[PDB]
């Protein structure tokens, strides 16, 4: 019968599938790629002024960030796109210890901001020296909220469910009305784990 | 009956939107990031320009990636002041219409692609011009990316399928596969965001098998 219109609406949803994460993807790449390119040109020993505009020149009109900082080797921010009320420190955060120990990028899980008090993930850049110590950080973070609207953007009227690896909701765009009776197709984006699940929509009159 | 060619017709017009969209977006990523690179140097340098800590910056930024020609950098004259290649004479850009462009427009440039002056090879350019506090265009930025590299990407994932990246003037940028896989197709097709190309995806026939 109509299990054509049902087969073309769950293609429909898998290309939405690729769209969607690959600007994610897209979007967490280029972060990480500005990051590495500002380690790479500051003049070092990095100084602390020169950070701050760098930051801020950067953090300029990209909605995308829920700010850009600057760590010091203890962990306290040094510099900052947002005016800071009290000394702060991510030294406990889980992406801080991991960047610490591996040396290497890292992209947070989503969480609250110290800073901001809204929800967030971070990409983290090790800066090191000459002989390979890590000595400051740089911190990306990006709202939650931004990419959500940047799906809502496309796909207003699908279903769309973002979930980590364990079953937290990250974010959802759209009407879970769409989505009754629907088996979604699903994947998940490339340097974060998580699952991207887009819901085909309905067969209707026709 | 011969509504069942109509139906593996359709799969196969499908896949090929399927490479439409997964072929433009590595591309897409390609010059995005690159954009993004150039762009954080240009902000992250401290004026005035050391010309051997750039010469170190892009050496560093070119290491280990394929997709780049080469990556230079221009004074206001439009003198290569800084290459990732050993040049064997002075080299001047200033009359590539990315150049002219970038200067006019103070902006981000994406080239049309061209054979390099310098490698000969087919090649586009991502042109940053960096300003100095009144917004005077000081230098540039250029990064040089390999046609070639673009081509061998998408015929080493789809060695099968022929398709054709086309520029506004019907200029062929690049091919890939064999055009006789595309006797009695019309492609799909759609443009790169950054550039105004057009690719195009032709869909595979139906085979006996059925």
């Amino acid at each position: 019968e109509k299990d054509t219109i049902a087969a073309e609406h769950k293609q429909e949803a898998s290309v939405l599938l690729n769209l969607h994460r690959n600007k994610i993807n897209y979007l967490i790449g280029e972060t990480m790629a500005r990051m590495t390119s500002l380690s790479i040109a500051i003049d070092r020993p990095v100084d602390i002024k020169k950070m701050q505009s760098i930051l801020e020149k950067t953090f300029d009109s990209e909605p995308r960030f829920s700010g850009l900082y600057f760590l010091n080797a203890k962990g306290d921010v040094t510099a900052s796109t947002t005016e800071l009320k009290t000394k702060v420190n991510l030294a406990d955060r889980s992406f801080f210890i991991k960047a610490k120990e591996t040396k290497k990028t890292v992209i947070s899980d989503s969480y609250s901001s110290r800073i901001t008090g809204q929800p967030i993930f971070t990409i983290c850049v090790p800066v090191l020296d000459s002989k390979r110590n890590v000595t400051d950080y740089l911190v990306a973070a990006i709202q939650i909220d931004y990419l959500k609207n940047l799906i809502n953007l496309l796909s207003p009227d699908v279903y769309i469910e973002v979930v980590n690896q364990d079953g937290k909701m990250i974010f959802a765009s759209g009407q879970a009305s769409h989505a009754e009776d629907q088996k979604p197709v699903s994947g998940y984006l490339d340097d974060i784990s998580w699952n991207m699940k887009v819901y085909p929509n309905p067969v209707t009159i026709e």
